Formats: structure tokens, sequence, C-alpha cells
């Protein structure tokens, strides 16, 4: 239920049911070797599972400071890591006797991992997305058009995540008896921070099986950038009691963090609740939600998991920022250096990388979480570049 | 140099001291354990290999006939099998102490693979593309560009493939001492056919290892798309000697094969020689190469490699057209029924699949080399 004080289900009376419903398959589920039977077996034959750990020497000898090993979530099935959650889900859903699927999404991976496990599954899936993210990541808007899935466009506030969020959330309280939610990070009422967190944490349990292959030893750092938190927790949460490793999450910076324009709930947000959990939140002077931004739209987000939230307290995980220009540089660095285009939202745990290494030894270790591919983002990058 | 009467090394005396200095190289290299080591190395941590056989059972359960498995080379680095053969050459030319990468594109798949093996690499890529394709594949182009490569466009003839692969010739003729000709499927003069068969031969061998893990059998059926004909002798290649496996090559049909709009060179092609080879071309009379069609853009070539010429000629292959309706029908079923968005030169594979499958028993098995993904291609099937 909860992470330190944050989490928890503050939700309408409505979705108690529902919610606890979702608790009892879990609990039930989770752990249950058949159901791991399948997940897994999906996860290998159709998502591609396990993705490689890459050593970019190229990219590690130009900095010339610590080793740069990458996770290579970005070859998953669908071009991120949102796949892993996405199966994992669907798969609970149907055994639960679910016939529709429901999801946000920003950048449209999530949307699209929800369709593909959907179109699998012989599910119907409604996706509902930001507007000005409908836009901005249209390569994502047809290939879940293509999958079979409904593509909502949500005009309401700022036209992004939170507002696709809300949205979800209201046809979730009306369709829950035939439709799950398959929230798409590490956010909302419990359990979905968990659930999330659980189906992720498959690219942590490869990454440390992988790094003591190639290099006989845990690594000094993790990095992994952070929207609502998912491929961060996902890779963290193996060697969270591994006390050698330092573990970094790198948020939206933006336009800056003084521009009132980024998505650093963790840096620069206050406590609260929103969406189920009590978390990290980017607020005005009244105290309401306010809106985010970056130039990656899979970290536009306001809000942050809360398990990071608890993590930060607890010290065992460090959150820094990385703005926009930052990220470019980042894309187009890795893809001319190392040969892959990455996801801006992977872009900005690279631009934080290239500068952490440059700090470190030669004999120290970092792994990035190359948390998707860039094909959905060239578009912006041709705009901004 | 040679398979049956087809293949060879049909090139201007400028050419001939490169392709043998290739030829060296390469005998050198194919079999070294250090080259071996470096390229599966590669293939494994930056490509992702091996990709998965993935059971369609809804699409199996769908048509009502024999199981289609699907080799995954869409999950491969870059969306496509053409990695395979872009990292090994790249690597080969690399041990050559070569400095320089050129490669022709169409589609604009091979120049991406091209340019992301090249930015591995540390080497300068610069890609030739025939004008009508630069303009096509806007996109590829920004994403090669992305990667550090250069596009030149080629306005020379029909200002397309043919062209590119001329261009790109003629480049290679004075610049072969610092450069190597990346070349993008099993065409070209000996000893190109050979080694990019060589090097997506490994689709094939995991292919056979994978079936035999999930079947306990080899399968009945292999069916690929053949352009060039790269991914189909990949996957064909390792069970050409198991001669129960039915293989069957799948040609871009187009607008149909009596409508002279497709790219169907085996199917009502002729024999001709161009691009260094002999092999079957869409020609007019005077043996002057025709332009091809089809929908699928890495289909688009009025010529085809000399191996399939080959296996063609002493029947141990079969191969088939389908027409640019049949690959969207497929496009969109595949999409719909196991949510894999497949490039639009496999779905010509799928397509023939469905229909094959249906004739067939369920204890029989086809796999379909799923050669790459649908992403590169979504403006054409919206625009469709
Ligand atoms: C390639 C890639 N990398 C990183 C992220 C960051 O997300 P996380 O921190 O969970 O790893 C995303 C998010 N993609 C989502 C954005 C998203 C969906 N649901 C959310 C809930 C809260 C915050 C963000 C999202 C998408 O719509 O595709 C992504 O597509
Ligand atoms: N503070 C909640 C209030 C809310 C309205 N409708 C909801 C439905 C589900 C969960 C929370 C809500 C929010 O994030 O908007
Ligand atoms: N036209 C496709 C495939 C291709 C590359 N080189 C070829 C040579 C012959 C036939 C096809 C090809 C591409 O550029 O990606
Ligand atoms: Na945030
Ligand atoms: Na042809």
């Amino acid at each position: 239920m909860w992470f330190g004080e944050f989490g928890g289900q503050y939700v309408p009376e409505t979705l108690v049911g529902p919610l606890k419903e979702l608790e009892k398959a879990y609990k039930r589920f989770k752990d249950d070797e058949e159901f791991n039977r399948q997940l897994n077996y999906y996860l290998k034959t159709w998502a591609g599972r396990p993705t490689p750990l890459y050593y970019a020497k190229r990219l590690t000898e130009k900095i010339g400071g610590a080793k740069v090993y990458l996770k290579r979530e970005d070859l998953v099935h669908g071009g991120a890591h949102k796949t892993n959650n996405a199966i994992g889900q669907a798969l609970l859903a149907k055994l639960m006797g679910k016939t529709r699927l429901i999801a946000e999404t920003g950048a449209g991976q999530h949307g699209v991992a929800t369709a593909m496990a959907g179109a699998l599954l012989g599910m119907k899936v409604d996706i509902y997305m930001g507007a000005e993210d409908v836009e901005r990541q249209k390569m994502n808007v047809f290939r879940m058009k293509l999958l079979g899935a409904n593509v909502i466009p949500v005009n309401s506030g700022s036209r992004t995540l939170k507002d696709a969020i809300n949205e979800a959330l209201r046809d979730w309280v009306a369709t829950f008896e035939y439709t799950h939610y398959l929230i798409g990070s590490v956010v909302g009422p419990h359990p979905y921070p968990t659930i999330v967190r659980d189906f992720q944490s498959v690219i942590g349990r490869e990454a440390k099986a992988q790094i003591l292959e190639a290099e006989g030893q845990l690594p000094d750092v993790i990095v992994a950038c952070v929207g609502g938190g998912s491929n961060a927790m996902g890779i963290f949460y193996p060697f969270v009691n591994d006390k050698k490793v330092k573990l970094v999450g790198v948020e939206a910076g933006g336009k800056g963090l003084e521009s009132g324009k980024h998505s650093a709930s963790l840096n620069a947000g206050q406590v609260g609740v929103s969406h189920g959990m009590l978390s990290y939140f980017l607020q005005d002077e009244e105290g309401q939600i306010k809106p985010s931004h970056s130039i990656a739209p899979g970290l536009d987000y306001p809000g942050v998991g809360p398990e990071h939230a608890y993590l930060k307290k607890i010290q065992r995980a460090e959150y820094v920022a990385v703005t926009d220009e930052e990220a470019l540089k980042a894309f187009h660095e890795l893809s001319r250096t190392e040969g892959i285009i990455p996801a801006l939202e992977s872009a900005h745990a690279v631009a934080y990388a290239m500068k952490l290494a440059k700090e470190m030894s030669r004999d120290e270790i970092i792994i990035v979480n190359l948390s998707g591919r860039g094909d959905k983002d060239l578009d912006i990058v041709l705009k901004a570049s």
C-alpha cells in the first residue's frame, strides 16, 4: 500500500471495489507459476527478452571516464520498456475476465504497447492521449490505429499526460466491470505502483546477471530517466539491497527549473495528493497541480511514482534533472557515436550519464537504462534541430 | 563465383582488382575465430541476436490450417535483417583497413543499417540513393543524417535503386583504396552474393535450432519475401540440404503480373546481365533493364540475386508473387491479430503464408521470415 508515507489509495468510493479485486487478483497471480509461464513465454518469443547489455566503447573512450553500459530496452517489441508492463497487466486483465483495456499515453509507447498486448489477447483497446501528444508523437498514433486501437484525443487542460490520466480515470469509474485500466507507469492508487514495478523488475534482473557476466562485478552507478518512474524502478529494484550500487534517477529539466516549464517533481515539487497517490507533484501558489513540460513527451507529467519519493526520502537513490537542450545533444551524440537513435526520454539518462562518467574513474562502471528507441521523436528532433 | 550458370563478375577492368582484394580478405576472415568472435559480439550485444521464433497462434487458428511461425527479424536493432549484413561487411572493411563505407539504398533501410554500422565502428558513411527515392523516403534519409551519414542523390538514369548502384559502383572504382562498397542484398559481382548470404545465414541457423526446440522437427515450408533476396537466402541457406523442407520466395506482384507494374524478376523477368551479375531481370528487347514497382519499397528492384536464379532453376525453391493489395491486407491482419506491425516487404511473405496455410494441415509447420517492422511504412499504408 505504502512506501514510507507515500503511495496509498486515495480514490472515490466507486473505485475501491475494482482496486480491491485487482489487489486480490494480483496477490493470487504474481507468484503463480502458470501465470508467469505465460508471461515469460510472451516476453521471450513475442517481446524478444532478454534484451542485451551493450558496452558503449566509442562513447566511453570519447568521454574518457567510467565504462558506460546501455541496457537495451530500445530493442523490446514496440520500441520501449513499456511492453514488459503492458503484457503483464493485459494477461492479468484477461484472467480477471476483462474484455477491454484503457490506458493513458504521452510518448505513445505505452499506448502502442497496450494496443499490441490488446491485439495479441483479443481485447478491445481505447487509448486516452493529450491533443499536444497526438501531434508531436504522430508515428505512435498511427501504430495504435493500425493495431486496431481507438485513440481518444484529450483537449482539456494542458492537452498532455495528466489530462489523459484524468479522462482515463473518468472512463474507468464508469466501465470497470469489463474494462481494465492499464496504467503505464509506477503511479496511481495501490496496487499500480507495485504491479508496474514488479513487471518492470525483469530489466534489472537481466542487467544484474549481464553485468556480472561482462565485468565480474556490480555497477558503481545505475542511471535511468524518470517520468512516472517505471523504467527506473524496473532497473533499480533488484539492486536496492546491494550497498555498492548508487541509483540515479534523471527527471525532465525542461526549459530550466526556474522557467516554470519542467517535470522535475522530486527535485522542485511538493508532497501532495493526486491521481490516487501521495507523492511529489509540481504545484502552483494556491497548492493546486500545475502543468509540466518536457521535450520528451514520456517525461511530461507533474507527478512521480511514490516509490521514488520514498527512495529520495531514505536517500537510497539520488534524483537529478537534465534540460531539453542537454537531452537533444545526447540524442544526437548517441546516434552518431554508437549508431543507436534513443528515445528523447532515454536521452535524458544518457545526458546525465555522460556528465557523471566524465567525473569518474576508468575502472568504474555505469549502467544506463536505454528505455526506448527514437523513431517516434524524429519530427520533434527535425523541428528542434 | 557461380551458382549454376548465374552470378559471375560482369564489371569493367577497373573493378577486377578491388574484387580480388575483397575476395582474398573474405577467404582469410570468414572462418577466422577472432573475426567471428567480434562479429558475434556485435550481433549479440548491439544488434540483439538471437531474435525469437514466434508462434502466431491467433493468426494460425483464424486461418485454420498449418501452424504459422514468425522468425522475428523485425526485432533486430534498426528494425530489419539488413543489420546482420551491415555489421559483417563494415567489420570486414575495418579489418581490411578501409576508413569509409558507401552503400546503395532505395527503401532507405540498408542506408540506415549501413549508417548505424559505420557509426558503431567509427567510419565515414556516404549513402547513394536515387533522386526519386530520396523524395519518397524522407524519414529514412533523416535517420541516416542523424547517424552521421551523408546522403547523395543520384540523378543518372531513372533516378532510383538501379542508378544508385551504378553511382555507388562509379564511386568505388575511384575510392576502393580507402572505401568499402557495402552492398545491401545478395546481388552484384562476386563475392557479394556469397558474402551477404553468409552474413544473413545466421537467421536460418537460429530458426532451425528454434523450430527444433519448439516443435521437435524441421518446418514443412519456409516463406520469405524476395527483393534482391538476402533475407530469403539467410533463412533458406541452412535448410537447402534438408530436402523435405519446402522453400518459397515471394516477389512483389505489384499491381498484378499482367499490369507490367511489379518486381517479380524470377516469375516474369528474363535472364540478363546487370550490376555485375548474371541473373533474372525485368528487361526490354535490347537487354536494357525495365522499371520495376512495388508498394513495398524494399522489393522495388527489377533484378534478383543469382543464388535464387539457381535455386529456381534446379527447382530447390518455388517462387511466387503477391500483389500490393494482398500485402496491404496481410499488413493490417498481422497488426490486428498478433500485435506485430510488419514491414510491407515482410507482409508479402505473410500474405502468401496465409494462402498456403489454409491448404495445409494443422500438424504442418510454416516459418515466415518476418524480415522487418512496419514503422518505416506508416505513411505509405496511411496514404493507401
Ligand atoms: C521510451 C520511454 N522512456 C521513458 C519513459 C518514462 O516513463 P517511466 O518513467 O514510467 O519509465 C517513457 C514513458 N512513456 C509513457 C508516458 C507515460 C504513460 N503513463 C504515464 C504515467 C505517468 C507518467 C508518464 C506516463 C508513454 O505514454 O508512452 C518512454 O516511452
Ligand atoms: N485529486 C484527484 C481527484 C479525482 C477526481 N476523479 C478521480 C478519479 C480517480 C482518482 C482520483 C480522482 C485527481 O487527481 O484528480
Ligand atoms: N531497396 C532496399 C533493399 C535493397 C538494398 N540494396 C538492394 C539491392 C538489390 C535489391 C534490393 C536492395 C533498401 O535500400 O533498403
Ligand atoms: Na514528473
Ligand atoms: Na526483383
